[PDB]
């Protein structure tokens, strides 16, 4: 950082982290023969780049802190319209189409707070063309301290796979003994620092940042 | 078969012949030079504005790019939708560096002009630009009452121009000034992504965010 | 191709779907397991022996690979030219780890068998392998006086096999054991480079040197 | 540390280095009359570590003292390069300069010996025509020799290719163009230098 011309070398250029990368095709192939099942998807930075709404929320309710995340007024705006500014991730499209082909039941489990009304389910169904037969209303698990709110829902809906970008998404899957697969969080996300994908030895989907 | 394409060390270390530069190297290259005029493209250069453009398309032209011609879209985009635009860190670093030098900052955009705009305000607030170095956003185009980006670069005598698109760089070369490329983010809705360095120009590292 | 091809952030971040592992991860996966038999291919796995093959080609077959079938080449290659072979650091780490475990180490090669060989001594000296864990190099082949690689893997009951070639990995698969891939250096003369991970196998990171 | 993981900012992170290709170098010389250019030898045009490795194992297993043993240089300069592997990056550069009609010079820091077959090895491996070939130049700090810098000025070289920092500073001191070649990761000459540490041009994929 304090070096004007750091230069580089071939050992560093070729250096690789010991991560288990997988592709959508590889995941689909690993599911050959398996009958329809319940699968879950994280929302923020997994299927939607929702930073635009979280950014406006921060500037609007807590310019110098994260208190906006605990403000009921922020969640009202976020879950009822701000996802109109959320950009769908290509990696998610491919996964959702793949699961739709298998006839799998799709669930969305988010750490967002639950509000009286929400249009998130609709935005997800419309943007990813999810048939009514595979779609399920979004589950707002919320976020409590010293506890992982995702676990209860993964267990009750008997989800066999869970896609997520955060550590708590992956550890939740591990707690339930199911297959947790990591999605890369975009570099321009406002939710930092970026998590260390593969920090639990889990499978990480290549090029899933967009 | 092609389920596992694998890879090899030659592919892992392969590099494209690009002239990469850092903000600190740019600064160092300007040491001793007096304050000057510098310009910045806006979209995908200093602001990740795809959210607004994405909503604009889904709202006015779901199956095409016609929304880019709809005056109703531009009224919304230049008057508030940038509150949903994410400022780029690379830009922040560049702007702070130019402010320290006392340079005069200009913003040139190909966005359509509207009677009113709050983009200038959003830019000055998000990047904490002093009024001394701030200048109202300039909207360029092919229209009769408006000058092209080239004409604006010459008129203000900009010595450096930052941008993510090929037209941003060629304009700079056509004026004989220094054109520096900014990387466009992979999740931008404006695709395909351009080839940074395709003109042998300098490209700022890790400038995608 | 083109003079100034440039690049984009999607391409810069693109990753192949490969299962990378580190030596530390391999050791951890062996925790608690009693001493066992493991095997290593030789060329481009534990030794960068291209210098000997390069000189062989230049001396006996400048225009082809006919030297690989010349008895005169193998006499020199297995009795001294490996003094010019450079040990790989990835291999040292793997061998040191298996030595700490007390495992028996076997070296399997597809090199033509000669009446005498100094390769075994070269390997033992270079990787400081204790007498109890060292075993004479095994020359595998088609000849009626020798067994294939698969046969040796089974006969010695090797649980793991390290190699840089596709046939090294398929050999491990056929025997139902754990085949682990080592990257072949880009300056090796044995080309083209194989596609590490083409069989979904584990590939050791930074194992090109 | 067992599972360090990674993130996309780290995967796309680039060092601020000025990379160039042989084609871009050729293009920048468009229209220039034939000139003199120079190449370092070890890890620049030849992967000579095999011989240095054997030398080390034979005279200084635990150190680099072999680099000052006369017995080592006699063998290194008269035959061990038969095990030295030509670099493809250098092959392209040399062909490119030969096509332009430029004069090729090879400057090395290896200790000078009575006889040497290195010149022969280079001319044959890279098929350099007599009209462009010149005997290897052994530069040094001894009173009977000239420094690399003096040789660059003497022969009026306009470009110097090398993998080491001193190769680049030598060119800088002469006011000529110094271009960096990447040293192979399996070279025995460690640690690897930081290519670009002088803001100089660095040739892509030049490790092999
Ligand atoms: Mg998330
Ligand atoms: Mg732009
Ligand atoms: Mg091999
Ligand atoms: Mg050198
Ligand atoms: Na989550």
């Amino acid at each position: 950082p304090s070096t004007l011309n750091p230069g580089t070398n071939v050992a560093k250029l070729a250096e690789q982290a010991p991560v288990h990368w997988v592709s959508v095709a590889q995941i689909e192939n690993s599911l050959t023969g398996r009958p329809p099942m319940a699968v879950g998807f994280d929302i923020d930075d997994t299927v939607l780049f929702s930073s635009p709404g979280f950014w406006r929320g921060k500037k609007t309710y807590s310019p110098d802190s994260d208190d906006y995340l605990k403000n009921p007024a922020f969640w009202e705006k976020m879950n009822n319209g701000w996802d109109e500014f959320s950009i769908p991730k290509e990696a998610a499209r491919q996964l959702i189409d793949m699961h739709v082909r298998r006839g799998d039941s799709i669930y969305f489990v988010t750490g967002r707070s639950q509000t009286k009304t929400e249009t998130v389910s609709k935005t997800l169904a419309d943007n990813f063309h999810i048939p009514a037969a595979n779609m399920n209303p979004v589950i707002f698990a919320g976020d409590k301290p010293e506890q992982n709110t995702n676990v209860q829902w993964l267990q009750e809906k008997n989800m066999r796979i869970f896609y997520g970008d955060s550590d708590n998404d992956i550890t939740a899957a591990r707690d339930c003994g199911i297959r947790g697969i990591r999605i890369l969080r975009a570099a321009n996300s406002t939710y930092k620092p970026l998590p260390q994908a593969g920090a639990f030895g889990e499978e990480v989907i290549v090029n899933s940042e967009y």
